[PDB]
């Protein structure tokens, strides 16, 4: 019944905090919905592939606090192989490459392409991290969708192809579903384009030996019992001295804060009293999660290494069901296996088909890519689709359509009287990932330390010293990259 | 606790699909979240105003449903006035003007004004009520917002200002919010531009005489004990023979069917066993519903009739708080007033100030607007923000942003195991509104007499008998309104001749 703080939510955002909490001396208690913790990253173990990350699992350089979390907790990573040649396959044709940038070789093309990164980057400079809202120009650039942008600044229809693949990619929703604001804030509090791409020296470096579960399940090893598993929040009510919490399974719990952390719609799932004041009463019902079905096929042997292939496959175009594939072959090199995403509108069209049904389709398209009938002959499958989640309603991530981050944008974190906010999505390094997770969960975690008096308010928001087992390296650019002209300005010049 | 049928809310469409099921001699339940029916209709009652709706009020020609629901439990319309002249006031000036048409006298803008809205019914044309995700250019024109589809459209500013509060006053969100598709849909389910926009002849020609809140009301007074204020439904279990629903206060109540008659997005409330499918987890979190602040300013007299202006005000401008207003003076002729609407935006950014700051803005508007200073003058002021509503999410209804109809728009009333869905926002004929709540209940409840076997398929769709008391006449256009060029269109005359 009674404790200091509850957190709602049970993923690496709730339990980070909640470990913060309760190594500061305050009685805290986890309400989790679902039968297990973890939310948007689940471990499955079994006998045929040891373990699998069918959610959240990419961790790299500059994401210092889930690093330092896992670390601390046990946990170690390895590297992501991208030790042989990525493909990009282009109009029915793989064209190996390396390095993180999908070569073009045609003139007017490659102008086109450099013009776009080069842009995203450019606008994201005028984007505070902290409140995109206050960018100078917010207004028209929320007012816009990621289609309306590409179809401005892309004079080719290569650039465009790869441009909505990015987004794709990024952010599991359609161009014209997102606001270009949004987007490109989104982009610039990961990095900027190189580091939100990159595996080698970005987001996509390593694994967790083990699976990105064990870093939830770990947490509530050091809690105890106080992680209360098959308990939805159903209702909270602030009228009086005491916040109290009541649960589906008509259990009811009573603290001095609670925090908030699930993504921001799902806190449509609980009744309020007082009603939320009008800005989050309406924000919580304007900000979807994407969608996307995770698909891990397994092989005798990591086959494509043999023809100098890594397994990193970037595939253009409607027709292919996977646009992205990472190896997702185990560090002895054993479990052989490949990860693709079936993005956006696609998870949504072949979710009707079995598992059977996907299954063949992936594997017939990856031996068109890798070039190898091995790809024919898959020995497991595993896949999660998560967009059925009710307790997560898509991912990886929230999406802001057009128009809504300048105008809800600010109410994402602030507290409702003794309500804080953690989950990734008001993350200000991140957001969207593990990494955010923590650092929301921590940064809600110490503003109830503050409201209790027990810290000043500059030490709300902290920094974080950088991993020595992951360390980052600057990211770069050429003369020419920075200085070629784009296509209307080649053309400006005659 | 035990029932044929659970309905899960208690606005015009439960209430309608609960007493079509009670007259059909089953046992039904109404479960409602508030202490009060009604939804989003709401007649406030007191001494200053008598009555006055608060939520949704206008009725008009071709809702033959709701007039119908209405007459039958012994209600009566009267007409809003448009007796003398409306005002277009546009660049800080007003115009007088008769006609559901604001007067355009440059060439080159009528031109466009006219290939404006007439281009808008054109695409609707291509839209089927039942399915706009059918449409041929659906995907194109889902993948774009109504701002994309002006700018494109307008080649005069002049049109491009009104075409923008064409779209914030129909739907109470911003062009750059919405779908093209969804809009020219919702556009053409109400019978296209003409009819949405006019008072005399189409959407706003009528309010009920003591207010709209008396069609939930009485309904209530038939059902008796039926009704269960305060029960905000929590969760809904379908995996044993009989459905259970339970309640916030915590009671249980076992069923046949379940009718869900509530705003979609807030199906999210609800903790569903099983899971909902995935096209429905993920659709009820991507359809949020308007921003609005209904206004209404009380005075002596309607003194604005003494200067021949009938009390409709088209208010264009980003500083005007308030972008339409009606005359909303009893039928009897006393309770002087005004309504009107502060949209999008500007609901959001108005709300910060107290109710005598947002009444002092509006009267000295109203004051430019009609060169009048008794404006200034009000005795009286009432007002709601529907965008504070936990069991509303907003006014009037719910917009679709882009991409997201074509993808999610087919299992809007798609039926759950034994859960079929109501509300007006599942509606093929004025969806958005009271009429179109009461075909969406009267459909559910259909679906389950099939269910059940007591009606064969062919009855679940019912068409509906014009009303005696309020006659439609038709939309008709004119020969030079038909066959009049585009601006591009004339403009490639011109190259045309040149050569
Ligand atoms: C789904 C996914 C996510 C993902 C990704 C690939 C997929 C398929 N790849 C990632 C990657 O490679 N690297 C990375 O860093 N992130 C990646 N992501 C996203 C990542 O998983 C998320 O950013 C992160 O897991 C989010 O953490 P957070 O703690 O903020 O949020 P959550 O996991 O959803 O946890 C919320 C918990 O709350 C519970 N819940 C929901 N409603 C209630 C109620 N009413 N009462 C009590 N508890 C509730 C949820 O069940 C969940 O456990
Ligand atoms: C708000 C508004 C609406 C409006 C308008 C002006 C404003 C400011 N002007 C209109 C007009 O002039 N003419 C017209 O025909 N319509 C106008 N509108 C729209 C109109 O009010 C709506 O279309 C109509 O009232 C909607 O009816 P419907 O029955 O479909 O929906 P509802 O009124 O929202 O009722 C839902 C009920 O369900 C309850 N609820 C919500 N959640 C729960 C849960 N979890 N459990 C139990 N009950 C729940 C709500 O409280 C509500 O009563
Ligand atoms: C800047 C030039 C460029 C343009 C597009 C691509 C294709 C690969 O693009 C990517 C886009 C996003 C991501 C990150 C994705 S992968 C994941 O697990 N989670 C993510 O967020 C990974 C790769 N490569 C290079
Ligand atoms: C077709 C040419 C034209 C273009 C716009 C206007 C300005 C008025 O436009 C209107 C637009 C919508 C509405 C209906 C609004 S008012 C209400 O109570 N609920 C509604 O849906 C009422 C008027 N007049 C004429």
């Amino acid at each position: 019944n009674k404790c200091d703080v509850v957190v709602v939510g049970g993923g690496i955002s709730g339990m980070a905090a909640a470990k913060l909490l309760h190594d500061s001396g305050l009685n805290v208690v986890v309400l989790e919905a679902r039968d297990r913790v973890g939310g948007r990253t689940y471990t499955l173990r079994n006998q045929k592939v040891k373990y699998v990350d069918l959610g959240g699992s990419y961790v790299g350089p500059t994401q210092n606090r889930i690093l330092r979390l896992a670390k601390e907790l046990g946990l170690e990573t390895y590297k992501v192989n991208e030790v042989e040649r990525l493909i990009h396959h282009v109009k029915g044709k793989s064209y190996p490459f390396r390095g993180p940038f999908p070569p073009v070789w045609n003139p007017i093309t490659y102008l086109d392409h450099n013009n776009f990164w080069r842009t995203m980057d450019d606008m994201g400079r005028e984007i505070p991290s902290d409140a995109p809202w206050k960018a100078p120009l917010a207004e028209e650039w929320d007012n816009m969708t990621m289609k309306e942008l590409l179809d401005k600044l892309c004079w080719t229809e290569s650039a465009k192809q790869l441009a909505t693949l990015f987004v794709n990619l990024c952010v599991t929703a359609e161009t014209h579903e997102v606001s270009a604001l949004w987007f490109l804030w989104y982009v610039k509090q990961c990095g900027g384009t190189t580091r939100i791409i990159s595996t080698t020296n970005g987001g996509q470096e390593r694994k967790f030996v083990g699976g990105s579960g064990q870093v939830s399940e770990r947490i509530m090893d050091l809690l105890g019992d106080r992680v209360k598993l098959e308990r939805p929040v159903i209702y909270i009510d602030q009228t009086r001295e005491n916040v109290l919490v009541e649960t589906l399974n008509h259990e009811m719990y009573e603290a001095k804060y609670v925090i908030s952390a699930i993504p921001p719609t799902l806190g449509m799932k609980i009744h309020f009293n007082p009603p939320l004041p009008m800005m989050r009463n309406q924000m919580i019902t304007r900000v979807p999660l994407g969608s996307v079905i995770k698909c891990i096929v397994y092989y005798k042997e990591p086959f494509w290494r043999k023809k100098d292939y890594c397994g990193t496959m970037i595939i253009d175009g409607e027709e292919a069901p996977v646009a992205y594939t990472l190896d997702d072959t185990k560090p002895e090199g054993n479990y052989a296996a490949i990860m693709g995403f079936i993005l956006a509108h696609k998870a949504r069209k072949l979710a009707r088909l079995t598992k059977e049904e996907r299954l063949k389709k992936l594997c017939e398209l990856y031996a068109k890519v890798l070039g190898s009938l091995e790809a024919l002959e898959p020995v497991h499958y595993e896949e999660k689709n998560w967009c059925e989640e009710q307790y997560s309603g898509g991912c990886y991530t929230t999406y802001f359509p057009p128009g809504i981050l300048t105008q809800y944008g600010r109410v994402l974190r602030q507290p409702v009287d003794r309500i804080y906010f953690a989950g990734t999505e008001t993350a200000t390094h991140w957001s969207g990932y593990m990494e955010g997770a923590v650092e929301a969960g921590e940064r809600a975690a110490r503003e109830i330390l503050h409201a209790m008096g027990k810290i000043p308010e500059d030490e709300i928001w902290q920094s974080e010293p950088e991993s020595v087992d992951v360390p980052a390296q600057p990211i770069t650019t050429t003369f020419l990259e920075r200085h070629l002209p784009s296509v209307p300005g080649l053309l400006r010049l005659i």
